[PDB]
C-alpha cells in the first residue's frame, strides 16, 4: 500500500524524461500524482 506518503518515486531516462513509479499499484505514469503535485 502507502508508505504514508512517497509511494511515488521519480525515475528519469537518459534524454530526462520523468516517470513515476507508484508502489501502490506498480504503476509507472508520466502523470504527476498529487502526492507528489
Amino acid at each position: 500500500g502507502a508508505t504514508a506518503v512517497s509511494e511515488w518515486t521519480e525515475y528519469k531516462t537518459a534524454d530526462g524524461k520523468t516517470y513515476y513509479y507508484n508502489n501502490r499499484t506498480w504503476e509507472s505514469t508520466w502523470e504527476k500524482p498529487q502526492e507528489l503535485k
